[PDB]
């Protein structure tokens, strides 16, 4: 005991799949974990939009804890699904509409 010691800096941006994602992964579908993480995403999406909680006390909105984490989290999570959702394409030649 030190003080907290071990420490790391990855060049990628702030990593991405790797063994990590590897192993998250499963096969489960896209339709429950997204849902899932569609009720919660929107949650936090209304609550930011919305002027709720009853604090009083945090005109920043950085240094919190559900807030910050949702941000983390949220900015994850959407990141992951959205390349999911619009993957969701054929795969490559997305020339839609006609001029």
């Amino acid at each position: 005991m030190s003080a907290n010691r071990r420490w790391w800096v990855p060049p990628d941006d702030e990593d991405c799949v790797s063994e990590k994602l590897l192993r998250k992964t499963r096969e489960s579908p896209l339709v429950p974990i997204g849902l899932g993480g569609c009720l919660v995403v929107a949650a936090y999406r209304i609550y930011r939009l919305r002027s709720r909680g009853s604090t009083k006390m945090s005109i920043h909105l950085i240094h919190t804890r559900v807030a910050a984490q949702a941000c983390a989290v949220g900015a994850i999570m959407l990141g992951a699904v959205y390349t999911m959702y619009s993957d969701y394409v054929k795969r490559m030649a997305q020339d839609a509409g006609e001029k």
